[PDB]
């Protein structure tokens, strides 16, 4: 229909999406940040107080 | 047991073919003849 110029008609449009998904959410880890590392082999052992 | 015979005859060997027979057709013109285009779902159309 060329009846007017509106946009409201227009056959095949395009999308126009923005390329980025700004979705951030906290993740800081500080305590496992300042833990440290000490692998084990098995999960019953204790540490004697 | 006289009469010795194929029908009497016992641990015999076969005489088979070593092939097999097939005639199900394999043309298909048109998925030859028509051609790929890409990826990218339905996303895009033709609009025409």
């Amino acid at each position: 229909n060329p009846t007017l110029f509106v946009s409201y008609d227009q056959n095949g449009k395009k999308l126009s999406f923005a390329n980025w998904i700004s979705v951030l959410s906290p993740q800081d880890t500080p305590f496992v940040s300042m833990t440290g590392k000490e692998s084990i082999n098995q999960t019953i052992f204790s540490w004697q107080t």
